[PDB]
């Protein structure tokens, strides 16, 4: 809103809702396989385990705050990077969604249109995607 705190994983309450929101639009499944949601679903088990492992509910950390926030992008980029390699043509979709999603479970929690944890996500998989397609590439060369 006009003012909001700005507490991402800070509040692991609201961290929940917002984690939540996201994987029930990938839940839903529209477009995307329900087999991925089989591996969201441990993926998400590992990241409440690893909120769990870094503190039982008091606590937090700079570390904790980066770390988990790259770790979420570096988990959806790694389904990702299966997904472009072997169909660039389902990111562009699934980008689309996600960006869809995003904006509509920013505004659903925080209520902030703040793009910086977005692009920064964005900026993430995009680049860890692309130089694992480089990589892809490079591996099934001619």
């Amino acid at each position: 809103g006009s003012m909001s705190s700005k507490s991402p994983w800070a509040n692991p309450k609201k961290a929940n809702a917002f984690m939540k929101c996201l994987i029930q639009k990938i839940s839903v499944s529209p477009v995307f396989p329900q087999q991925e949601k089989e591996d969201m679903e441990s993926i998400v088990e590992t990241m409440m385990s690893a909120i769990s492992g870094v503190s039982t509910s008091r606590g937090s950390s700079e570390a904790t705050l980066q770390a988990m926030n790259m770790a979420f992008a570096s988990s959806m980029a790694e389904l990702v990077i299966a997904e472009d390699v072997n169909n660039p043509d389902s990111i562009a979709e699934k980008t689309e969604a996600l960006s869809q999603a995003l904006k509509q479970c920013f505004r659903s929690t925080m209520g902030t249109v703040n793009r910086q944890f977005i692009t920064e996500i964005k900026h993430l998989m995009t680049m860890f995607a692309a130089e694992a397609a480089q990589e892809a590439a490079a591996g099934d060369n001619e």
